[PDB]
């Protein structure tokens, strides 16, 4: 999963 947010950034 925090990959999948972290690309934001
Ligand atoms: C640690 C998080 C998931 C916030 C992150 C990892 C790598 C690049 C950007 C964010
Ligand atoms: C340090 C960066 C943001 C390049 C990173 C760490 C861990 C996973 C992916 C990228």
């Amino acid at each position: 999963l925090a990959a999948a947010l972290a690309q934001a950034l």
